């Protein structure tokens, strides 16, 4: 499962929309909002993503890291 982090923050940036499997991706406001629990793993959004920042959860630095909780937590309650 990946998630965004900091560098996709870009004013309301909507390029990971519609290409995703199960269109997992959704507006707090600021951005598009990757599901982890929803996302089934695959090459397609962080390769559209034109900074490449839509990194394994693991792979997202513990600083980070509360972006995979956000985006867990924004969805499960
Ligand atoms: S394409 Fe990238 S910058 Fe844009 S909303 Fe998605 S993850 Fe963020
Ligand atoms: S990695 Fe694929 S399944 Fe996951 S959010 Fe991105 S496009 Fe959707």
């Amino acid at each position: 499962a990946y998630v965004i982090t900091e560098p996709c923050i870009g004013t309301k940036c909507a390029s990971c929309v519609e290409v995703c499997p199960v269109d997992c991706i959704h507006e707090g406001e600021d951005q598009y909002y990757i599901d982890p629990d929803v996302c089934i793993d695959c090459g397609a959004c962080e390769a559209v993503c034109p900074v490449s920042a839509i990194y394994h959860e693991d792979f997202v630095p513990e600083e980070w890291k509360s972006y995979i909780q956000k985006n867990r937590d924004f969805f499960k309650k």
